[PDB]
């Protein structure tokens, strides 16, 4: 599954549903190795749309436990991720992943 836990707060009110454009600061790494990707190497922020499966399922649960403002570190199990293949140079089979992602707003 998804384990998050926060880092600094968010506004406790504004959480995304399906079908809602967050947009977001993250870095992710894999468990127990480094950094694989983050948005904040452009600075432009990350962008998706909950609920239409364009992202990993522990980012589709996570970030909806997620308020507007928050930082959180989620942890994310291959099967809320990218399982047995992974995606080969960046992601290795089997992964676990861990994101710190920053909740900057609806849009
Ligand atoms: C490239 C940005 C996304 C990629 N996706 C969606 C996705 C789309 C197609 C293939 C793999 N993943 C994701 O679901 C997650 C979570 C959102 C932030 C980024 N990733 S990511 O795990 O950091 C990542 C980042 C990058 Cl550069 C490549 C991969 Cl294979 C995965």
């Amino acid at each position: 599954g998804v384990q998050v836990e926060t880092i600094s707060p968010g506004d406790g009110r504004t959480f995304p549903k399906r079908g809602q454009t967050v947009v977001v600061h993250y870095t992710g790494m894999l468990e127990d190795g480094k950094k694989f990707d983050s948005s904040r190497d452009r600075n432009k922020p990350f962008k998706f749309m909950l609920g239409k499966q364009e992202v990993i399922r522990g980012w589709e649960e996570g970030v909806a436990q997620m308020s507007v403002g928050q930082r959180a570190k989620l942890t994310i199990s291959p099967d809320y991720a990218y399982g047995a293949t992974g995606h080969p140079g960046i992601i290795p089979p089997h992964a676990t992943l861990v994101f710190d992602v920053e909740l900057l707003k609806l849009e």
